């Protein structure tokens, strides 16, 4: 069976899975379902959800509770439990970092500060945020997490687990870096050569290069040094793609490091990460801002050539669902919600207030739009060219704001030969305007199959196309519209869509409808 691999070639990402494209139709559990115990309350969300991937902790305490003596019982339950239920995996690594502490390592690690330091503020108090610079937990980290990779390797054979998140949103909270003596002799000291270099400045010390971003640029650096290391380490084991994950600092208006997460992969240190860390695959972001602007900024900042879109985490209430369509138009490779499993736990007002069967049903009725083609889509995406869009109004908290609100509900999409305009929450019959779904919902896919032809499902939403040029003279129309379903990679009709259901755009409701799209522009001299 093929290494899972994550692939990049002129602008364009995939995630091969079995040797082709995949997307990551994931879900992540909470925070202590880490046990085989557990299991029982997150394969029936993960079932009702229709995820194809679980995320899922992998503790270093619980693999290392004593040094040197490992155990790997759970992931031995876990393994067999995926592969009865035909699912994929990405483990994560909870070690040096989870969420800035230590909390996820032995005690015998966290536990004994001078064999494995933690930060030291300017004032000389002390954060429960592990350092960098501390080598004995780098090597203590890297040997573990070697440990781990060697039981994938023997015991993976067909790559169940298709990915790795080396550790769990690192920075600190609280300070902006290490003021530790060890830190500061490192810190009053040249700039590496290396960085200098990659980045496009000249040698000398933290502070001279870098001036008023020295503090945390230098804690990402570090932070993406160890990152790199502990994966360098692992990847010589078993090379599965290995990926960081971000506690976003708020892009429109961030604050200072240490509110929000500093050294992490934050927007303002991805050319650090990206010079400092070659070996991580991708640094996907950690979404929990519920308005429309932020999280479209987000999505923006984090695809990029070099980096791949994966949305890692993303909160689990309902106006997040919509997001998985413009993650995919992105070339996204991957979606996973936090928190789809009954152990009795919200992390509202992060996600849902309530976790039942509504909040799965959700992300289970996007996630019908994609499964049927999964590995069609993955390919379009990463081969050809792809949109997706989310409703880009929130749900609300005369005369002219209806006009306002009608305007904004209308999203148009340059497709080539065709525009798509598309609009949410109205009639499926006649032009009425948009006022919009209630709660905010609907989005739309669109793939492009040839110069005139379109794979489209969208979602509470109207797509109408159009020429994207004037033509000379000529009139156009829908050729054929056809609802079908791919069957071994061959497209297979259903029923032609016409009349009602096209005279007045392509009108979605909840239901799951893959359409391929035919436009024609015909003379008539
Ligand atoms: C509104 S805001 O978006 O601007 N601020 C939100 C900042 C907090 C988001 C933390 C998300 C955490 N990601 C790591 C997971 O393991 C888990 O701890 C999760 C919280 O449940
Ligand atoms: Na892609
Ligand atoms: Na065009
Ligand atoms: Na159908």
């Amino acid at each position: 069976a093929p290494l899972p691999e994550l692939l990049s070639n002129n602008g364009k990402h995939a995630l091969m899975v079995d040797g082709a494209p995949y997307i990551i139709l994931g879900s992540q559990t909470n925070n202590s379902s880490n046990y085989p115990d557990a299991l029982k309350d997150v394969w029936p969300s993960m079932e009702k959800m229709g995820a194809n991937t679980l995320s899922i902790p992998v503790a270093w305490e619980q693999i290392e509770p004593v040094e040197g003596q490992f155990d790997f019982s759970f992931v031995d339950v876990l393994l067999k439990e995926a592969r009865q239920r035909k699912v994929r995996l990405v483990l994560l690594w909870f070690a040096t970092w989870k969420n800035n502490a230590p909390h996820y390592a032995p005690a015998w690690v966290k536990l004994d500060n001078a064999r494995f330091p933690r930060v030291v503020k300017e004032d000389g108090d002390t954060l429960n945020s592990l350092s960098p610079l501390g080598q004995n937990t780098l090597a203590a980290d890297k040997k573990a997490f070697v440990e781990l990779m060697k039981y994938l390797a023997k015991r993976d054979k067909d790559h169940t687990v298709i990915m790795v998140q080396v550790q769990n949103e690192v920075g600190t909270y609280g300070a902006v870096r290490d003021y530790s003596p060890m830190a500061q002799a490192v810190f009053n000291a040249a700039v590496p050569d290396d960085l200098i270099q990659k980045l496009q400045l000249k040698p000398g010390t933290w502070s001279q290069v870098f001036g008023r971003d020295a503090d945390e640029f230098f804690h990402a650096y570090q932070i993406a040094r160890y990152c790199d290391e502990v994966t360098v380490a692992g990847k010589a084991i078993k090379n599965l793609p290995m990926y960081v994950n971000v506690a976003l600092r708020n892009p429109f208006n961030p604050g200072l490091p240490g509110q929000y997460s500093s050294g992490g992969g934050t927007d303002n240190v991805l050319h650090i990460w990206k010079a400092a860390a070659p070996n991580i695959d991708l640094i996907a972001p950690d979404i929990y801002f519920r308005d429309y602007k932020t999280v479209s900024k987000v999505l923006e900042l984090y695809t990029r050539p070099d980096n791949a879109l994966f949305v890692a985490e993303i909160g689990n209430d309902q106006p997040f669902a919509r997001y998985l369509f413009p993650t995919l138009g992105k070339g996204g490779i991957g979606f996973s919600p936090f928190g789809m499993d009954d152990t009795d736990y919200t992390n509202y007002p992060l996600g849902a207030k309530v976790y039942n069967d509504e909040t799965i049903e959700q992300f289970a009725q996007v996630y019908r739009l994609v499964n049927p083609m999964m590995r069609e889509w993955a390919r379009l995406s990463y081969q050809g060219q792809v949109w997706g869009v989310a409703e880009p109004l929130d749900s609300t908290t005369k005369e002219q704001h209806k006009k306002d609100r009608a305007s904004a509900l209308t999203q148009q999409l340059d497709l080539g030969l065709w525009d798509a305009e598309v609009t949410y929450g109205r009639p499926m019959f006649w032009v009425t305007p948009p006022e919009g779904n209630t709660p905010a919902a609907g989005g739309a896919l669109i793939a492009q199959l040839d110069d005139n032809e379109y794979l489209v499902t969208a979602y509470k939403a109207r797509v109408e196309f159009k020429p994207s040029q004037e033509l000379a003279g000529k009139k156009f129309m829908i050729e054929r519209v056809e609802e079908g379903r791919f069957e071994k990679g061959k497209w297979v009709m259903e029923r032609v869509w016409n009349g009602d259901q096209t005279d007045w755009g392509l009108n979605f409701t909840d239901r799951p409808h893959l359409l391929r799209v035919k436009m024609a522009s015909y003379s008539v001299q």
